[PDB]
């Protein structure tokens, strides 16, 4: 099981020690508090309000935690992942991602902490 | 395992399938969004600029989820809990509630949808 922080304005991504390897199950826990800019502060899940001006998930909203496996394109976390298992043709090392517009990671500020683990299979 | 939804206005709140007893390990994942009141919405964490005027739980955000295990007090679940053990001589069914000021449940809307398991030990 791996644990971490991933910050908000680490534009290349945090990192994890999880491989993900066909068949797998994961569960993801994921907390804090973090911003792309404003004063204010949004969950994992992000910011609902704040328009879609090039993130780079834009499946997940402004500010919210999503992750990439192996070379896979991004891929939603949110408040994290129950027992999930991953789309075929999926499999790699997990790095977590801040969901913000390339090159505008330098203003963001605070830290999800997140848990990831492998469950049985 | 258990997998549902807990609505804002459940001041009874929502009781689960899970029977915690001593020993037990086992993670929660919530997510979605809910309001205690005003026209915009929050996640599992609540509001954390909003003060506690006599919440359920004083340990968590006004909108944020907290549970109840047997005739435990309020304990705060927030975007869920990872391979997680009680405290000391807690154990009971849980239930899950949505953190307002008790009689003010009326005006709540939204929900989150959360699963608890239980881990290997
Ligand atoms: O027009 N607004 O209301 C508005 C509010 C907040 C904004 O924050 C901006 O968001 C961008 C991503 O969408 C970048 O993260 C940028 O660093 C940030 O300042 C940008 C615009
Ligand atoms: O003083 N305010 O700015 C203020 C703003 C929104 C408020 O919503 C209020 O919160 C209460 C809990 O603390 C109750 O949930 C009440 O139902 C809700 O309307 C209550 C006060
Ligand atoms: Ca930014
Ligand atoms: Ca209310």
């Amino acid at each position: 099981a791996w644990k971490g922080e991933v910050l908000a304005n680490n534009e290349a991504g945090q990192v994890t020690s999880i491989i993900y390897n066909p068949g797998d199950v994961i569960t993801i826990v994921a907390a804090g508090w973090a911003s792309y800019g404003p004063t204010q502060k949004w969950g994992p899940q992000g910011d609902r309000e704040h328009p879609d001006q090039g993130l780079i998930c834009h499946d997940a909203f402004c500010g919210a935690l999503v992750m990439k496996i192996g070379n896979s394109g991004t891929i939603p976390v949110n408040t994290g992942l129950f027992r999930w298992v991953a789309p075929n043709n999926v499999q790699g090392a997990i790095t977590l991602i801040y969901n913000d517009v390339p090159g505008t990671y330098g203003n963001n500020s605070g830290s999800f902490s997140v848990n990831i683990g492998k469950d049985q299979s």
